[PDB]
Parts: C-alpha cells; structure tokens; sequence
C-alpha cells in the first residue's frame, strides 16, 4: 500500500546506474516516440530534441483524444451557460478581478502581453532551437492528459512542427518557471504578426511559411477559451532542456568512472583501491558502483597485469564520484515525473465537473534538480582535473614525460602543457557555475508569485556546466590516449636498451673470463631506471643510465677483491671501454627501435590491444584519427581535440563508452 | 571647484597605503576620543570597541551642543503649535498614514515594537559586545551633528556607558540595514522591562542597575517626539562593525606584504620580482607599493646578500595583493565617510524652518564596502595559502626539510603536515565566505522597503573571513620562523660536513703527495648537494652525500692517467679507505654541532639577527616564547600557533610588523 506515491518512486531506484543509461540510450535510438501523456523519457526528450537529422517522429496516442475532446467540450459547454472561470471570463495573475464575457478575446490578450521577450539582432537572445523542440514535445506530452480543455488538434499541430523541424522562434529569458517564451508557441499557432519560426537548414519563416512546410492545414488557429492559458501555463521550457541536460549528464557520469580507470591504468596505479570490501563497508551504492565499474576495467587490463599509496584522485574516485552519480540519479527521477506531470491551471476535472485550481505550474522540482545536478558536474570536472593535473606531472605519473611531451627532443615539445592550463580554466568556471540560481527567487507581478523556482535559468547554468564538461572529458581523454602511446614507448625503448646494454657488457666485459653477476646487475639497472629521464640523450654523463651504469660497475670493482688488483681481471679498468662502446652503439639503436615503432613494427605490440578500455582507444585513434601529439610535427593539440569533442557532442562516445563494460555482469569482484 | 565632493574624496586616497596604516595605529592609541560629529576614523572606532582596559574615553565637543539643542528644541516647538510631521504625529514606514497627538506614546510604541529580536539562551544569538560599543559610539557622532531633534543629555548618557564599559545586549540578527538592534540601545535608555546590559566582567545587569554602575542620573529617558526615531533610525551597527574590520584588514593587508617578503627570504626566491621597473611600467600603485615594501624588506636581507625563475606566489606576489591594497583602501574611505555622515531621517533643518525628507538610512556603501572586501580578504588569503604550500612542500622549497621538519629524525617528525591541512580547509572557508550578500535583498516592509542594504549582515561576513586570515597568517608566520631556524641549522651543518670531508680527504688521499683537485670537487660536492637530502643518516650509501663523494673519486681516477695502475698511486684504491674514516667521523662531528647550535653557540650565527624582518622573528621567538618545533619533544604546533593568534589578536604584532619597515623612506629603489 503506498498512498503518498513514495513507494513506486522508490522502485524507480532499484537496479544499477549503468543499466539505466543502457537503457536510455536505446530509449533514444528507437525511429517513433509515442505520447500518451505519462510515458516520457527524458531520452525521447533528448532524441526528438536533435535537429540532426536522426528521422526520429512523434505520434500522438489515439487512446488520449477521448479525454481531450471531453475537458475541451466542458469549457466550451460552460461558456454557453455563461459562468464565472479563472482565465476563462476573468484576468490573469494578480489582475484577475477583471470580468469579460469575449472568451475568444481574452485569450488573443493573454497571447499578446505575454509576447514580451526580447530577441534583438542574431541569435544571442534566442532560446536554443532544440531546447524549443524539447518544450513542444513536453508541452503535448502534458495537454494529452486530458486536463487541460484545449482542442487535439492544436497539438497534432504542434506535432506536425516537430516532425517538420519547423520551429518557432523563442526568446532566451523572460520566465521565473513558463509564460513569455511558451507564449511564442501559441503566438505561432495563431499566426501572430510578429511572430517567427526557422526551417531545418536556419531559413526565417512567416508563421504563414511556417504552416505550410509543416504540413498544418486550416489556417491559424482562433484560441477558444482557456487554450491559450493551457498552452503557456506548464513548466515545459524549464522541464524540456532539463531532460536534455540530464541525458548528457548521465552519460558523462559513466565516461568518467571509465576514464578514472582508464587513468589509473596508465599510471600503474594500485588496482586495490576498487576493492569491494572497501566499498562494501561504507553502503553508499554510488560508490560500490563505481568502484566496480573501475573494478571490471582493472581485472581485464594488460597494464595491472603487469604490475606506497596512489594520491587521492586516483583513490578516493570511487568514494568521490559516488554521490555525485546518486544526485545526477535522483535528479532523473524528479525531472521524469514533471515532463509526465500535468502542470497547468486551472485542471478541468470533467468527472466532478469543476475546474480545480492550484499550483502545478509551480516548477520547483527542475530549479531543485538542477541546482543540486550542477554542483554534482562541478565536482565530477573538479575530479577530472585532478586526475589530469596528476597525469602530466612527471612527479606524480610513475615514469610518464612531463607534460605528457611525444617528440624526440622534449626542449621541443611541451605536450599537454597548453591544455593543462586550459583544464584550469575549465574547472574554475565550473566551480562558479554551481552555485545555486534558486537562492534568488524575487516577489514577482504585483507580488502575486512571491514564490517562483526559476527552472529554466537553472536548466540553461546546467546546461553550460555541461558543455565545460565535455570539454575536459574531450581534453583527458586525449590526453589518456597520449599516455597510452607513451606506455607503448616506453616498454619498446627500455627492450632496445637493455638488449645493448647486454650485448656491449658481453663483448666488453668477457674478460675479467666472463663478468656474470656484472652483466646481470646493469640490466637490473635499466629496469629499474624511467626510460624517459635518460631516452632523449640516452649516453649523457649527466643522465642517470650512465651515472647508475657507472656506479654499478664500480660496486662490483669494489667487491672484485684480489682480481682487482690485476690489469687483466680489473673491472675498474674497463669501464671507460664500457661507456664508448655504448656511447658508439646505444644512440642509433634507441633511433632504429624508435623508427620500427613509427612505422607500424615494434618489437612490443601496445599492450591496449589487450585491454577492455581498448574500445575507446580504438574509436580515438582509429575511428576518428586523432594522432600522437609530437613537437616534431605541426599539428597542435586544439586540432586533436576538435575531432574527439564534435564526435562527442554527435553521441559517437557512447558506443565505444558502453563495449567497454560490456561484459560486466553488474556485480563487483567475490571477496570471498 | 568641487561641487559633487569627488574632488575632497580622490584627496583622502594620496600618499602610501602604509602611512595611512602608520596613522590609523597612532591614532587607535589616543587616549581621548573627542567626537565633534564629522571627524571620527574608523581607528577612533577599533580603539572604542575594545573591551580590553585601555583606559580610552570618549568625550563630546560643547561646540555641537547649540546645534543639537536647536532640532531638539524645533521638534518640540513644532509638537505646541501641532503640525503634522512624519515619525512624529504619524506611523512608520508603510504604515505612515496613522495620525496622532501622542508624540510621547508614539515613541514610546516605536522602541516597544521593534525589539523584535530574538537572545535565546547564551550568546550565540546577541551581537558583540564590541560591535554593540562601535556602534554607540557611531551613533552619538551622527546624532551630534544637530539635524536630529534629540536632547543632548542623551548622547552624554550613551558616552557614559561607553567610558564605564557598560554595554546593552543586542540581537546579533533582525535587520537588513538598522532598527531592530539600535532599539535595544534606545530601551535600555528608557528602562524598558526586557532590556538588559552587561557589565565589565560579563554580570547581566538590569537597566537600574546599568544606570547606577554607568553614572547615569537623573531616571530613565521619557522619550520627546521623534527621539525615539532619532536613535534608531541609521546605519550605526553596520557601519560600526565595518570600521572595526576595515582597522584589521588594513594591517593584515601590509602584514600580508611583509610576510611576502620574508617568504622571499626563506624561499631564496630572486629579489629581481620586486624591481620598480617592472611595477612602474603597470601604474597600478597598490603594486607598486607592496613591490617597494618588499624590495625595502630584502634589500636589508642578510638572505638576499648571500644569494629559472620563482613559481607565481613568490614571483606575482605584488601583482596579486596590489588590487586587494587598493580595494580595502578606498574601502576604508567609504566607511569613514558613512560613520560621519547624518544618517537619520527625516533630517531637522532649522535654517530652512522644516525636515527634510530622505534616505540617508540606506546603508548601501557598507553593504557594496563588506563584500569587495570581503572578496580582496579571500584573495590575500589564497595566496597565502599558495605560498605556504611551496613553503612545505620539499619540490619548490630550494632545500628545506619537506613539513619544515625539525628533528634529527624526518621519521618521527611530519613538522607542519597538520598545518599545512589546516591551511586548506581555512582558504577553503575563506573563498565561500567570499560570496557577496548584497545580491540577496528581499522586497520588505510591506515592500515599502523595497530595496535595502544587507550592510550589517555583510560586515558580519568580512569579519568572518578576517579572524579566518588572521589563523591563516598565525600559522604562516609561525612557519616562517620555523623556515628561519632550519636556514641557520643548515648552514651551520654544511660547515661541519666539509670541515669533516676536508679533514679526511687531506689524512687519507695525501699520498696519491697530496691529492689536492681531489680535495677541492669533494668540498664542491658538500656545497651543492641538499643538507637536509641525506643529513639525517649522513654516511647511509643509498643518500646522494656518499654516492656523489665516490662518484667525485671515480671521476678523478678515471682522469688519473698512467698513476692510477700503480697501487702506490692509485685513487681507486684510496676509496674503500677513505668511505671508511668518513663513516667513523662524520656521524659524531655532525652531531656535537647540532648540539652546539642547540646549546645557543653555533659555529655561524643566525642570519635573521642582521636582516630588517628581524622584529617579527623576535618578537615570535624571544618576547612570545613561541618555539622552534621537533618531533623529539612533545610540544604541538598548535601551542605555538596559540601563542602568536593571542598576541595577534590584541594588537601585539603591530609594533614588529612597523618595526620591519621604519627605515623605508617610503619610495622604490632606483631604477636609474
Ligand atoms: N500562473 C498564473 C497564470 C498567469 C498567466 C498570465 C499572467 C499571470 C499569471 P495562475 O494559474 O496561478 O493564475
Ligand atoms: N526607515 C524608515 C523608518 C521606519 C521605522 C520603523 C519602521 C519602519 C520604518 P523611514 O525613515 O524611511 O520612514
């Protein structure tokens, strides 16, 4: 029994984050979005949102018509008897003491004052076409419940403007949560002089030109009564680029519980800190799932295979990330119920034949969900740039190039240098961004609506703070690619130079008639030195391959005993033949191996190939050709990035996003 | 010709920020405070403020007696011939439009219903004592200047509670700037039944009582028509607080410019950031000024003097707190401006025969005042935070012990590692106390106020942000000393380990007679490598001491041509010999230095005492026995940080701070 409702919302919870956004993302590619007035998704939202050309349409559930005809029939049977009706013969707001009997007229007023935005010249003022397809398609959503006494076919009107990508012009800002701008929708609808709408390649239309490329025939509509307050009385601007925001943002959570693992591959961190006992022990289901995930991405690594604590981006993400995906979670959940809610008012209740009067227009629920969902993307950018910041430090990424620098000659190639900066400058307007825009509710009209949630403002801050995100998701992710490369590298160098160090200790040191434990101890030497502080002029005196070469040599003379006191068996005199014919033999093998490595044929595969991160690895580098960023060539970072953010904003993430877990049972490892 | 008074004000803005921070001290410590109405500074309020028994009194000039006698005698007149004037024979605020021949009641009415404040238990809901005195004391120079219409004998009552220490209790919440707090004043003056007082030493007294222990006779005030009004109708508790912030964060501000400097010192950064030519080429004289005064701080360095570039929170240092000077200077200007000005309304205008109606209450250059400052506080604070970051941290800080760890054994003794935690979660504080208040008015008062200050409410806020800055420079400064005491331990064991090498190498290598360019790389090596890398376990062979010393004998063997393959002659027979008398003697010499040096006789002594920053470190070591902190003792650093915050906090660090700077005849070094 669950009478307060709290019960089948607390059902909505169960089952993993992931599940939920494998489940958004087919939502979204399904070819026909059907309205019945209670099964949106903000994944239908954010598909009929595109203006991309997917050919997605919407059709109106046949089943709904009946309640619509009925509630639309009831406000005009009342006006023939003539009563008294809020919106319907009285004014509007504060002003509704006024009386009138020209039904039809007020609502051609109510449409008139309320078309008081402000465009200007170009686009700066204007509300986001795809945000204004979002309203529509959440303002019809709403009508077909029957409750709203407006006439079907007005919203097979607005229909046919969606399936057309005929799309009227709406002005930016004006609304507290959403009268002004949905006031351009009917505007449209009536063929008002002022108003505008734009065709699918950006061409301004007459709403005449409007009618006739959409396919709506019968002239402009003549608002009857109440139809104009039940086109413009809704929350549907604010709730309609919410689902939009959200679409993205669930997303985004899992590209960054994926690229956190991605991050600690490459910087060999401790796979320990995705333990399940440790989650297990603090309950939160956020962070046992992402802990998990990062979990799943570790146990099929060839990097973790071959392998005192990693710092806290790396081993706090779980912890971290995990009440951010909880609010972005929840946050779904409330914005789901209001693009299903009937925000309106007056509700014709044709069953008690009377008009109820109260506040669903009343749009807090958005202001709330994207309040908290902007502070939840700040944090998740905050993480992000941490771990970025960690990554190109050659103090903290466990052997990797400063700056994450690819070319020969590091005095010429200062990596990611540039976008290290940028990151910055991303995360320090995100962190501005999530402050809270609900804070700043002012007594409004005559102080009629001295309470106001201000959702749409709070929908378009979220939607800028995710846009910021991807541009640090595009920008490490890059940047995660690089590291991988250097990896590959790295092994193929250290191979080259242990195997010279060998064949010269060999041929150098047969003799005192062959030094064993001394040739043994200089490969100890490579293995246990960073390829890149010496790799760039490998034989350098002031290098550490030939400073720790040296004192090896020079320990094992120590310990030579009697037989150093010898010329014949020295091993103090032969160092100085050791190091020339390394310093003849090491530098043209380090550029051969290099080479081979360049032209498709090292000595080392890239041990990514083996990896379930491999996925979108392959989609950066292969898929969209983004390139190894080297100071010997001319291409600049920016040009890299581009590729991965316009694929990005296209959604082309998601399929390589989602291979990566694709065999995850959706349990965490048995610690038992 | 200065018709709009910008001409007076840009007047008050010449000369140094730190003559004016010379004045405001010279001026706090006045032993009178003599209020005319027009030349009160916010030092005059500090020095009021104080509950501490500095003896300072306020006494009122009888040149204003005539003026203040003449509105109050107007008012009266004007009641006998029974005109209509507002606040007087009519309601308040919105309320405005009630009549009545009561003048005495309405005033009366007036007190009784705005103590609408809530005490509760305790005091964390009643105002300071000292912001209660500030503003007392703001609100008798308003009411002095006679446009008021209140018998002089009232302002010498509150005088007398000031000189007696006698202080109402006030809510520290109600109102958006001041009348719900200044009616507690006005109560007390009028005996009314909740109104309560404290005395010197915290006893709750009753409004007889206070008046007994003040020395205030002749009964409780009957209030004359608009006196009531005439008390609480102004800006004096905000502007009060402000004055009392603005005195700190000025000299926190050239604290904050000191202690950039000696933080130079300590960093060994490049004196070259200070250069005037760099300064003067941005005309922005807040930096220039900080670039002099710390140019004037390390041109009498005994650091500099024994001295690729410096990271942003030493090289940028008078870039940064430039803007942050300016704005907590012209700051000040505002708030003296507002704590002389007739703050009241409506205004008596005797010459004219009428009042004046206006706005004068509004407090708006309190609220716009605390909130820029408040921003700059924030901004000094991060920066602080940044360089005591680069302090502690072992990569940036040119040789100093990771934490500034001070005992013989790093293992046992993380210094500042707490502090430096600390440190963060106080800048973090600081950036959120950085918001501003004054975008969060409400329409109020039956939106008769319909906008209003929020001064109170922000001055609250910066005094928040500045105890906070003052933890901040506590610990910085304390840190600071602790760098001071390491630099001189430093030196003097560097000293004793090439004593030791030179001794060693002379008996062991004086044979192959004596191997003299030996000698002197093995010194170059103690002079180039880190004292605090290896002295810990000096001799250990994994620390860089005893590697680079073998790696300097190798080098010399390996240059030592046809000598080296004669035992006789050989240098690399000489290195198991001389590692041993290394290892035998280093250890103890090494530590009876420490000892001497702990004893109050090191071999060098401590170069602080011939630098200008000398006051502050001892005022620090010597006069506040604050101590240079080890893990080898028991003493924690927040006993030591407790030490400084209470002299800090009464003033005491004044003195050293200007002490530091008194020679500095105020201009910038030549640059020509
Ligand atoms: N939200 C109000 C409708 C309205 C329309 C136009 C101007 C002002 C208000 P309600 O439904 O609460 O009357
Ligand atoms: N600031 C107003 C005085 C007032 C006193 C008590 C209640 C409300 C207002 P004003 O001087 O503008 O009338």
């Amino acid at each position: 029994e669950d009478p307060l409702y709290w019960g089948i919302a607390a059902e909505a919870m169960t089952g993993s984050h992931l599940d939920e956004v494998k489940k958004m993302v087919a939502e979204y590619r399904k070819p026909v979005v059907k309205l019945g007035g209670e099964t949106l998704t903000i994944s239908q939202v954010a598909a009929i949102s595109a203006r991309d050309g997917s050919g997605v349409t919407v059709e109106l559930s046949e089943a709904a018509r009946a309640g619509v005809k009925a509630s639309s029939d009831w406000v005009m049977d009342s006006m023939n008897k003539g009563t008294d009706s809020y919106g319907v013969t009285t004014g509007f707001g504060a002003t509704s003491h006024r009386r009138t009997k020209q039904g039809g007229a007020l609502q051609k007023e109510l449409i008139r004052f309320l078309n008081a935005g402000i465009f200007g010249n170009g686009s700066d003022n204007t509300l986001p076409h795809s945000a204004t397809r979002a309203a529509m398609l959440v303002r019809i959503n709403t009508l077909l419940q029957g409750y709203s006494g407006i006439r079907f076919e007005i919203l097979e009107a607005i229909t046919k403007f969606l399936n057309q990508n005929i799309t009227p012009c709406l002005p930016l800002r004006g609304t507290i949560t959403d009268l002004v701008p949905l006031s351009y929708i009917a505007g449209l609808l009536t063929g008002r002089p002022n108003s505008k709408a734009v065709g699918p390649t950006g061409v301004i239309l007459s709403p005449e030109e409007a009618f006739k490329l959409a396919g709506v025939e019968g002239g402009f509509f003549e608002l009857q009564p109440k139809e104009g307050l039940a086109l413009v009385n809704g929350t549907a601007v604010g709730s309609g680029m919410a689902s939009m925001v959200l679409f993205e943002a669930n997303i985004l959570a899992v590209l960054a519980e994926v690229m956190s693992a991605i991050f600690a591959e490459v910087m060999q961190g401790k796979p320990e800190f995705t333990d399940h006992l440790t989650h297990k022990l603090k309950h939160h289901p956020g962070q046992i799932e992402a802990a998990a995930i990062m979990e799943h991405i570790l146990d099929g690594s060839a990097y973790v295979k071959a392998a005192k604590q990693d710092r806290y981006a790396l081993r706090t993400s779980p912890q971290w990330l995990g009440p951010q995906i909880e609010v972005i979670r929840s946050s779904t959940k409330m914005i789901e119920r209001e693009i299903n809610s009937v925000n309106d008012n007056p509700l014709i209740d044709v069953s008690r034949n009377k008009a109820i009067h109260g506040g669903n227009f009343q749009g807090t629920p958005i202001g709330v969900s994207m309040d908290n969902t902007r502070l939840a993307i700040a944090a998740i950018g905050k993480l992000m740039f941490a771990q970025f910041s960690e990554l190109v430090n050659d103090f903290y990424n466990n052997g990797l190039p400063s700056n994450l620098s690819g070319g020969r000659n590091p005095s010429l190639d200062y990596g990611f240098k540039g976008a290290e900066i940028a990151m910055a400058s991303y995360c320090s307007e995100l962190q501005f961004l999530a402050n809270p825009v609900t804070n700043h509710v002012q007594s409004a009209e005559q102080h009629n609506q001295d309470v106001n949630s201000l959702g749409l403002i709070s929908s378009r801050k979220t939607s800028e703070a995710v846009e910021i995100l991807k541009l640090m998701s595009t920008t490490f992710l890059v940047g995660l690619c690089q590291a991988i490369d250097l990896r590959h590298l790295e092994e193929n160098l250290k191979s080259t130079v242990k195997n010279t160090v060998s064949s010269v200790a060999k041929r150098v040191l047969t003799m005192g008639h062959p030094s064993r434990f001394c040739e043994k101890d200089l490969l100890r030497v490579v293995d246990r030195e960073y390829i890149f502080a010496y790799i760039d002029d490998p034989c350098s005196a002031t290098y550490p391959l030939m400073q720790k070469l040296r004192q090896t040599l020079v320990e094992h003379a120590l310990k030579n005993g009697d037989n150093e006191r010898n010329l014949s068996t020295s091993i103090f005199q032969k160092i100085a033949t050791f190091e020339d014919e390394l310093k003849a033999l090491l530098p043209k093998e380090v550029e051969s191996a290099r080479a081979a490595l360049e032209s498709g044929n090292p000595a080392i595969p890239n041990r990514i190939e083996e990896c379930r991160s491999y996925p979108l690895y392959k989609f950066v580098r292969k898929e969209l050709g983004t390139e190894y960023l080297t100071g010997e060539k001319v291409t600049s970072p920016g040009e890299e990035f581009e590729k991965v953010f316009i694929a990005m904003s296209k959604g082309e993430i998601i399929d390589p996003l989602l291979e990566s877990l694709e065999s995850w049972n959706g349990a965490p490892l048995p610690i038992s």
